[PDB]
């Protein structure tokens, strides 16, 4: 279960997403009053593990909506017409369960400029065309490779708003570290230091660092968590050791 309080370092990105969906949904009345149709799709982009799915999930909680997630790669099918059918069913289901947030991760797998997948693409855009705003089912897509995308994905009525979800900067990381260490008791711990030593980390790495910290404490049998635990969790999660593994698997 996810809420805005489970998210760190993305204050303006959240506001933007909220302004694009939460705001209209609540007071749609008041948008037509100004001549602006509420967006149908929002595209989130940036490197992996930095909060894109989190924002979409938490947004879904806050508007009390069904949250349906599909990974783009799985809409690529060996057999003809299947990719398109799935997208069709996806949208039917999302109506069945309205209101809903559809979250299509790795939308690049389908929205790249073999030709079957373009069929699959046409279907989705077809689906957005025809949904009609004001507006009960909303789509959120995510990619780490945005520059790839067919611009027909981005025309108005389709993935209008773009929001970059970056690697966390120094303060972001601090915020994120707090989110995932809020429910531990630490004593020796300076998190500014941890934030300083993790340049380039993602939100996920940082969660992993807090997680590896607490278990390090456990394996050395204490009940609290200390700076040393974090210094080695930082060294475990980041750094060659897990690096080579990745090059290895
Ligand atoms: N901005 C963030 N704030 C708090 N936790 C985060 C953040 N970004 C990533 N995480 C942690 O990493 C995990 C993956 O985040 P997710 O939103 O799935 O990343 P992606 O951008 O790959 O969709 C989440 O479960 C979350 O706990």
């Amino acid at each position: 279960n996810v809420t805005y309080n489970d998210i760190g370092g993305l204050k303006k990105q959240l506001q933007e997403l909220r302004e694009a969906i939460e705001l209209p949904l609540k007071h749609p009345e008041l948008f037509e009053e100004v001549g602006i149709d509420p967006p149908k799709g929002v595209l989130l982009y940036g490197p992996p593990g930095c909060g894109k799915t989190l924002m979409a999930k938490a947004l879904a909680h806050e508007v009390n909506a069904t949250f349906i997630r599909v990974v783009g790669s799985e809409l690529v099918r060996k057999y003809i017409g299947e990719g398109a059918r799935l997208v069709h069913e996806l949208f039917e289901l999302a109506k069945e369960k309205a209101p809903t947030i559809i979250f299509i991760d790795e939308i690049d797998a389908i929205g790249a400029k073999e030709r079957e997948v373009n069929r699959t693409l046409m279907q989705l855009l077809a689906e957005m065309d025809g949904f009609d705003p004001r507006g009960n089912v909303k789509v959120i897509a995510a990619t780490n490779r945005p520059d790839i995308l067919d611009p027909a994905l981005l025309r108005p009525g389709r993935f209008d708003r773009l929001i970059e979800v970056p690697l966390p900067d120094f303060e972001g990381r601090l915020e994120i570290l707090k989110v995932h260490t809020r429910r531990m008791k630490l004593k020796g711990v300076d998190l500014r230091a941890i934030a300083e030593m993790t340049e380039g980390a993602s939100g996920a790495d940082l969660k992993a660092i807090a997680t590896e910290a607490g278990m390090f404490a456990i394996r050395e049998r204490r009940t609290y968590v200390t700076q040393e635990d974090f210094l080695k969790a930082v060294d475990k999660v980041l750094g060659n050791e897990r690096k080579l593994l990745q090059q290895i698997t």
